[PDB]
């Protein structure tokens, strides 16, 4: 007697598991239990995942419905977790998906000085440097602080909710609400402020006074706020440090990366293509009796859409595991989602890690390791993948 | 067909695994594999823990011989893991012993003064606090800075070595050299600054200029500055976390040791007792044919003293598992080994322990986890079990 498989599988976001090819070719629809006790449906195949997130049946924002199968405890009001859709129906869509763009002016210059900043002072104080907590942490916390509109020295506060608020836990999480409490009063805050007029809380504190959104509230502008900031400090940050470990992992890669930088944003969407960075399945509760694949999902069950099923199916993107700078397909993987919540951050994403690895290459040609792989410390019980610390050399 | 069972068996500092007293009932000695891919005895009962921590034969020096099965990678020149005979052939003994007592005047008081102005400033800060990184660990180091004599502001580059030094790790850990070099070239200086003059390295400056030590090499004068400070740091700070954590989830503890803080030093002892800071078994390498148990262990053969083993069992500890402030043999743990490589540090240890819960009882005595226990992330191939971040409210 063995129990019902659980997921997760692996914290460890450096290679993914034998197991995910075995489950996809036999079971690409299958019982699993989550980390609450809950059960739900695994779904790893490109064609099954794409199927669950093009189906709006299957609900972002019924997850987070009182009594349903959970993947994890929520870590946010039950009504933030539809923060699109209240954006979408407040008239924000728009404003919010244009001040995001990597595009801005100074923008990406602003991240390439800080890049090149926080490289420097690596280089100044010597072999080991940890590339997470010294450099893409950083680097992400500055994008976003410059993105949002608000000062460089309120984001390291803001940053250090984040290994709380994005926890994967099975029970409620009392410092949660302390700091989502704490970061609502910041941002609204922020939205009293005269000073602040650029970026994305510029924005919405203008628009916050325009006519046009008068019935909108206080509670929504401070929300997008905090979610944005989050999701993107705590996607970017994740995203980079595992991609530099793939880079770092081969040289050769890294090597023509330095000699042709022409080629990184290849190398970057590639990169997301195989990354790891996603602890969990998206969930997503089933609205209705739908039929995917052999399994009959019924109204109220918990599907599990895992990005990296998706991404290494060897139907779709064949010799999944390696890095091909010149695949047919190179855009088609799920790294930012798909369907009705495609990631609203994805170009400026794409930008900090295009960047962040443009920099390190130039500054650091000879990076490599510190540490043997297999010493790198995996967060747990998170919503993202993460080495702890990340030793490296040059 | 199942592999040779492995160790370590968990991670988690916070429960002993149900394994071990199965084991100690059936097989208190035992073949295991290594994370190196080695064999060893792993030893479980107090009775052989003790035979074989008190039989020399089982030797420490021995673990660094070139071509001996390993538990991990040396992250020391081989000659470092004999270290305390080193200093007792050097005729230094004494001398380091006394240096490292918290018995030395304003030591205590400095403790007390650092405690409570670390807690004011979480207090001020609000909750959640780290206890770990911001409370545990930064009083190990600045204890460490004060007893080695070396100013307060070289402790945070220092401490920054041993998230590596003190990997358990397969193979050799390059970043390990870089860090050593470096300690070692600083605690070099340091002998040779002359504003150096208490601590332990203000009495090994002079030492090293007396006469009656001209033939000590300033190799191990340095050598005994960095694992002095690593040592001490590291095993403090680790056992200081796990502690409270211990403390936190028995709030009747809490509150009694609040209530009357003259058990304190009773209750720190049973912590010592159950703490599972050591995240291996302690290492000797036989140097004859020796009966243990129903083993006969074989000269050359790796054993593994397992401490948690010793200090669980209910034959010498009944009702393992519960702190009792009144047990007739509480300091009769191998909390700190036994025989020819007790811990040196011991008194100091357990000061730093007494002192920071003493601080913290007070400043906070509604101390609690801030987020589920199972949240806390736990260390890997560490030679301490640790938790990340220790999120606490009060
Ligand atoms: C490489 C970097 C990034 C990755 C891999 C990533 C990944 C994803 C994925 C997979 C989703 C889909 C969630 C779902 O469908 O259940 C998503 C949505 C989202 N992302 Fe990203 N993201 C990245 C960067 C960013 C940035 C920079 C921001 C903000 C500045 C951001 C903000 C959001 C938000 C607010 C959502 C929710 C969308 C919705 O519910 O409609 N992301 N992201
Ligand atoms: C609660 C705190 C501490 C614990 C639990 C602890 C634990 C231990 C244990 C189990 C050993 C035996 C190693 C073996 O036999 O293989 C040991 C040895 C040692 N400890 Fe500690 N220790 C603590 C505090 C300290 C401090 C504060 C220092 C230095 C300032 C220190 C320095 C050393 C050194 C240098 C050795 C090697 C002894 C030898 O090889 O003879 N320890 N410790």
């Amino acid at each position: 007697a063995t129990v019902l498989l659980e997921v997760p599988f692996s914290a460890r976001g450096d290679r993914i598991p034998d197991a995910v090819a075995e489950l996809r070719t036999r079971e690409p629809i299958r019982k699993v239990r989550t980390i609450t006790g809950a059960e739900a449906w695994l779904v790893s195949s490109y064609a099954l995942c794409t199927q669950v997130l093009e189906d709006r049946r299957f609900s972002m924002k019924e997850t987070a419905a009182a009594g349903a199968p959970r993947l994890n405890a929520l870590t946010v009001p039950p009504e933030v977790v539809n923060n699109m859709g209240n954006i979408a129906d407040a008239g924000l869509r728009k404003a919010v998906m244009k001040a995001i763009t990597p595009k801005a002016p100074g923008l990406e210059q602003f991240l390439r000085d800080t890049a090149n900043s926080l490289l420097d002072n690596l280089i100044t104080e010597g072999a080991p440097a940890d590339l997470r907590n010294d450099f893409a942490d950083p680097l992400a916390t500055a994008l976003h602080c410059k993105v949002l509109g608000i000062p460089q020295e309120d984001g390291p506060k803001l940053f250090r909710s984040l290994s709380i608020a994005f926890m994967s836990s099975a029970d409620p999480i009392p410092a949660a609400k302390i700091n989502w409490d704490r970061d609502i009063e910041y941002m609204a805050g922020i939205l009293e402020n005269p000073n602040i007029t650029t970026g994305l809380m510029g924005e919405l504190s203008r628009l916050r006074k325009d006519p046009a959104y008068s019935h909108v509230s206080d509670e929504l502008f401070a929300t997008i706020g905090v979610t944005f900031f989050g999701a993107g400090v705590i996607s970017t940050g994740s995203f980079l440090t595992t991609a530099l470990i793939s880079l770092i992992q081969r040289p050769q890669l890294r090597n023509l990366l330095h000699e042709k930088p022409e080629l990184i944003p290849a190398g970057v969407e590639e990169l997301l293509r195989i990354n790891l960075s996603f602890a969990d399945g998206l969930p997503r509760l089933a609205t209705a009796d739908i039929q995917v694949g052999d399994v009959l999902v019924r109204k109220g069950e918990l599907v599990l859409v895992l990005l990296e099923g998706a991404n290494f199916d060897p139907e779709h993107f064949p010799n999944p595991g390696s890095i091909e700078l010149d695949r047919p397909n190179p855009t088609s993987h799920l790294a930012h989602g798909r369907g009705q919540h495609f990631c609203p951050g994805s170009a400026l994403g794409r930008r900090h890690a295009q960047i962040g690895i443009e920099a390190l290459l130039k500054k650091m040609p000879g990076v490599d390791l510190a540490v043997p792989i297999d010493q790198l410390v995996w967060r747990t019980r998170f919503q993202r993948r993460i080495p702890e610390r990340l030793p490296v050399l040059w």
